[PDB]
């Protein structure tokens, strides 16, 4: 009868555990780090009476831990008890291999004979990974990187083409309301948890297991996964992937709907959502983007790509055109005690199912080091991840008489400018060398040799002035003869619309010329692409793949992907911003299309600023007319925050904007 109320001191514990952004009113703790709560008593522990503590995990007590009285093991939970005044200070010490999850704490007061004389109200708390605790497997010994890879809620995911990289800001929002609760829900709806709940809980102490589970639930899991993938345009009953500016709306939707795959997502949306959840649970994570991605190859390090003389895949039915313009995945920091010495550090987790086992096989965790050094023998999915960044595709002109002509290509190579956001600033950090030895290096030769990667004048090149969607433009194809004698050759050029995942769409023009380019001189040919022609074939990403063949008197090829730009939203939220103080944000742009756009919707969101919110343009924006809306709202948390905005319309899609707003109030 002595315990009047247990006090978790969450405002305090949560501050110490870097979990208070999530919530202050409930105890959210990290493992391997102690936490202190108090027992407010009415009087005193009856003479020969002592305290007992037992922990409960699982909706059905799948796991119960009796916490030690003191000097405990190292991987053993234990507590220290001390009296303050009219309350008892209980400092709980958890092992660094503690199971993450929602615990319910039962403090028992007992008779000296072995019987419970009273039991206090079972209070619950959540436990996350602790990369700041040196004994934790996710330990990262640099506080500045944990701030970006765990604590930062605003990221930048790179896209576009390797020679023309674009950035799209993303609101990971891992500390937005309830996103933590949904993260444990994703773990609770997985096959393993459904099949055997208790064993699954027991495995939740492992960053490898939990990382592989989250990566699997984001998309590959078809009945309860988080997102439904749709690789092409008619996104009939859902949101198009290029619409999202953050992960929280997808997660709230998935849970709100009773755990129901969200329509729809594409590779970078799976990675960003994976990032939000792993960062939330405490595993250091960063979205990485690969340009010229050998995703399509399905693990094969050698592909000969047969084209006909008209420069086309031999089978008219097949729509895929080799390597993706880019492809995204995620890198998570953790030590790999499940593998030989040396694979510790960043692991590649690819939520995007692998090509040829239909939306079934996600990738990783795979040591990025196993990729660099070519060890395809470690779990998980090293061959597939090594192919993604190393596969060798050789194109061939096969004639109607079976003669195969090898196309020489200058543009070549896969895994071009592997990028991730910079820890300081929003700069692109080229992370390629973490993945591969420089091209041609003898080091590259001996790894390709080890792993099975095959290991093997006129100059063709395509150039453009970065066109804006809506305009007709020219693209130059220049043949440089840096030889001594004159050279006459046949120059074939085509321009076809494409999707980032290399899905061939509309061949909006071809052309073959006969050329004689003189020694040390260069011939420049132009191809004029027009709006009314390419609106017909281009998609939400507005991409045009230009190719040029130069049958050199073997044949020479060069491909270029042209991403046509959309206007950039002007986002402004003027005057000093203060928490819980109403403010007005202003977004505006000018229709670059000589067509009216209707169905204009602006969607706004920001971690700590506001949850996705829509502004419907009433009417239709006239051709070349300026659009201008505004929304009022009151920031939720203080800090340097980023406001994200998306604009969609019938004729203008994929239009973004971001602004930095410093939220005050000391």
């Amino acid at each position: 009868g002595l315990i009047v109320d247990v006090n978790g001191r969450s405002h305090e514990n949560n501050l110490a555990h870097r979990t208070r952004e999530i919530d202050r009113e409930r105890l959210i703790v990290r493992r391997g780090q102690p936490f202190s709560i108090t027992l407010q008593c009415s009087d005193s522990l009856p003479p020969k009476h002592h305290l007992e503590l037992v922990l409960h995990l699982g909706k059905r007590d799948e796991v119960v831990i009796k916490v030690q009285k003191e000097h405990g093991a190292r991987d053993k939970w234990w507590f220290n008890q001390q009296g303050a005044q009219d309350e008892i200070l209980l400092t709980l010490h958890s092992p660094a291999n503690a199971v993450i999850g929602h615990y319910r704490l039962a403090v028992l007061v007992m008779s000296p004979d072995g019987h419970i004389v009273e039991r206090a109200d079972k209070i619950s708390f959540h436990m996350l990974f602790n990369p700041w605790c040196r004994d934790d497997m996710v330990y990262l010994p640099d506080e500045s990187k944990l701030q970006e890879y765990v604590m930062n809620e605003d990221g930048v995911i790179y896209m576009g083409t390797w020679d023309y990289i674009r950035s799209i800001p993303w609101n990971y929002g891992q500390f937005e309301d309830y996103v933590m609760d949904i993260c444990f829900e994703v773990l609770d709806n997985s096959p393993a948890a459904l099949k055997n709940s208790e064993m699954d809980i027991e495995h939740r102490s492992d960053p490898v297991y939990v990382g592989r589970t989250i990566t699997a639930m984001v998309n590959s899991n078809g009945d309860r996964g988080v997102l439904t993938g749709r690789w092409e345009e008619p996104y009939t009953d859902g949101v198009a992937p290029y619409r999202w500016t953050g992960s929280v709306p997808i997660l709230q939707q998935w849970s709100k709907a009773g755990v129901r795959p969200v329509k729809y997502g594409q590779c970078w949306v799976f990675a960003a959502v994976a990032c939000t959840v792993l960062r939330c649970l405490g595993i250091p994570t960063r979205p990485i983007t690969n340009f010229a991605s050998a995703h399509d190859v399905d693990g094969n390090l050698s592909v000969d790509f047969l084209l006909n003389e008209r420069l086309e895949s031999l089978d008219s039915r097949q729509r895929s055109d080799s390597s993706w313009n880019f492809h995204c995945w995620v890198e998570s920091w953790m030590s790999r005690e499940d593998l030989p010495e040396g694979n510790d550090g960043w692991q590649v987790l690819d939520p995007t199912p692998q090509e040829l086992s239909d939306g079934e096989f996600c990738c990783g965790p795979c040591p990025v080091a196993a990729i660099k050094e070519g060890n395809l023998g470690v779990k998980y999915d090293a061959p597939f991840v090594f192919a993604e960044v190393n596969a060798d595709t050789i194109y061939w002109i096969v004639q109607k008489d079976g003669q195969r002509r090898k196309i020489t290509e200058d543009h070549a190579s896969v895994g071009k400018n592997i990028s991730t956001k910079s820890v300081y600033g929003n700069h692109r950090e080229d992370v390629t060398l973490h993945y591969k030895y420089p091209e041609g290096s003898q080091k590259e030769r001996e790894v390709y040799k080890k792993a099975g990667r095959r290991v093997t004048r006129l100059q063709l090149s395509i150039k453009h002035a970065q066109p804006v969607f809506g305009t007709d433009f020219d693209v130059i194809v220049e043949v440089k003869n840096e030889g001594g004698r004159d050279a006459h050759a046949q120059l074939t050029m085509l321009a076809m619309a494409v999707t980032y995942n290399s899905l061939r769409r509309g061949e909006c023009q071809r052309k073959t010329i006969s050329v004689t380019v003189p020694a040390h001189k260069a011939h420049k040919e132009v191809m004029r692409l027009h709006y009314d022609d390419y609106v017909r074939c281009v998609s939400e990403h507005h991409l045009i793949r230009v190719k040029a063949l130069l049958d050199a008197p073997g044949p020479i090829m060069t491909v270029a992907n042209i991403p046509l730009s959309t206007p950039e939203l002007l986002v402004q939220v003027p005057g000093k911003a203060v928490v819980w103080e109403p403010l007005t944000a202003y977004v505006s742009f000018t229709n670059p299309l000589p067509v009216p756009l209707k169905g204009g919707v602006f969607t706004l969101e920001g971690a700590g600023l506001l949850s996705a919110t829509q502004i419907h343009v009433n009417g239709a924006v006239a051709p070349s007319g300026k659009v201008s809306v505004k929304l009022s709202f009151s920031p939720m948390r203080t800090g340097v925050r980023k406001l994200l905005v998306d604009f969609d319309s019938d004729r203008l899609k994929d239009v973004k904007g971001v602004t930095t707003v410093v939220v005050h109030k000391k």
